């Protein structure tokens, strides 16, 4: 019943790629929304916030078309992980990635376009998607 | 306490059928008997945020398939097929659940683009997870 | 307030894979419990219950074939051809309920030779476990 357990640590997001053009050197705004209750992810930027401190998992998964794929997942100011996936003609493919980091209240986790920009091929339209999900798997204890 | 729900699952016949479910056969773990092997279907036991993830080997066709919730298509994953290169498709999405609902994957469309694959040496799997039991 | 932890989440580096032995990962993202061994690429289980699993790995040069092996049994196949001037991306992810003394790792499939797993400074392959329920009595 109300506050009758456990209390439940959420924080979580999944969202997907519509109309958005990617911009080098900036985030990669998913502005689809599977999930995002807590409202730790910003649509308008692209980046995850944590507000609790902990271990989190990320994953992302692209559709690849027209241009080569290379994505950086950033933690705070870095480049932690890279995926690259190059395309053929009349060869869409799909590419991902996933990673457990440890992040404490204020990082912020993003996906962008690698380098300058230019392997910007994801893709997503009314029956194709472009993903990225994050969410808390263990809160900190002390 | 622990609130569990989960299910994992592969592909033994790559067959499939349009409009209906994929039914993944080969048991990983489905320890709470929420996933049906029988149709396909995963079925919400326990009100909260699901993980979903899948992974399929892409040969002889095209591949692209749909997550489906209550006979909602709710994300989609295509990946092409050429000669001599065998792919690898994967998606994954936390959706939220009711206690009821129910998930499963099916061929996109019409389901031409059914080059789904499997053997005795070859997966493509089926996962999903209870994250956050809901609470007020 | 106690939370059972027990996760890895590890990268290829410089390691070449050999056949029959375990993906050697030494790019540490997470392993703060130590139940990965960097010096043999194995996770083993210290907390009975159900685990999840996921690799992605960058295919280049080779056609790239591995299996998630438990306890000295392969579980689970994920087949990745390369064709010349494509880079490509293959995956796996899977549930398994894990006993004590439980070992899980990657290994190249069959005789080794579909071993086109690649990194450097910008390119991963990677291997992440977690314990997502512990088992209660
Ligand atoms: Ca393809
Ligand atoms: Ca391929
Ligand atoms: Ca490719
Ligand atoms: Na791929």
């Amino acid at each position: 019943g109300p506050g009758s357990g456990a209390y439940v640590y959420r924080s979580a997001f999944s969202v997907g790629l519509e109309t958005y053009v990617t911009i080098p050197n900036m985030p990669i705004r998913f502005t689809k929304i599977f999930y995002n209750q807590q409202n730790h992810y910003d649509g308008s930027t692209g980046k995850f916030h944590c507000n609790i401190p902990g271990l989190y998992y990320f994953a992302y998964h692209i559709t690849v078309y027209m241009k080569d794929v290379k994505v950086s997942l950033f933690k705070k100011d870095k480049a932690m992980l890279f995926t690259y996936d190059q395309y053929q003609e009349n060869n869409v493919d799909q590419a991902s990635g996933s990673v457990l980091l440890h992040l404490e209240v204020g990082d912020q986790v993003w996906l962008q376009v690698y380098g300058e920009g230019e392997r910007n091929g994801l893709y997503a339209d009314n029956d194709n998607d472009s993903t990225f999900t994050g969410f808390l798997l263990y809160h900190d204890t002390n």
